């Protein structure tokens, strides 16, 4: 599961990163 | 080596997420 | 291969986080 792991956890950074690219756009 | 490496890339950007998270959630 | 893809979703996200955190600081000022 070593390689499993780290592809769920990018997988996961992709919907973090959609969370704070929205707060960010509605600031501006 | 290189594939052990990725495991601290991906602890790096967690850390660098949550911190972002948290300074955005404070300023709104 | 493996490791290369890893490496190249690795820069994406680096470059978007940089990105972000020179934007947030730009906000608070």
């Amino acid at each position: 599961g070593e390689l499993a792991a780290i592809k769920q956890e990018l997988a996961a950074i992709k919907k973090e990163l959609a969370a704070i690219k929205y707060e960010l756009a509605a600031i501006k």
